[PDB]
RNA sequence: ACGAGAACAUACGUUCUUUGAACCAAGCUUCAACUCC
């Protein structure tokens, strides 16, 4: 199947769709973790093409 | 006091002329920078 499913690269999105987040894990309390990752902002439009 | 005695099978002469190791052929396929504290 996946020799025919061709995916392409995204558009190079702007530098204002990024915001640094801090991850949290949850079983009985929302425990902070010392890991920081610059994720994407919500409602960010990302354009591809797929064939 | 030999069908004998003398007498170079020798001289000159390009293994040479013409000719693509070519032709056809994707370094490619499946592949998450992710996982757990």
């Amino acid at each position: 199947v996946f020799a025919h499913l061709q995916v392409s690269d995204s558009e190079t999105i702007d530098l204002e769709n990024l915001k640094v987040y801090q991850k949290v894990d949850y079983s009985k309390t929302a425990k902070p973790l010392p890991l920081y990752r610059e994720c994407l902002k919500p409602n960010t439009e990302i354009t591809f093409t797929v064939s």
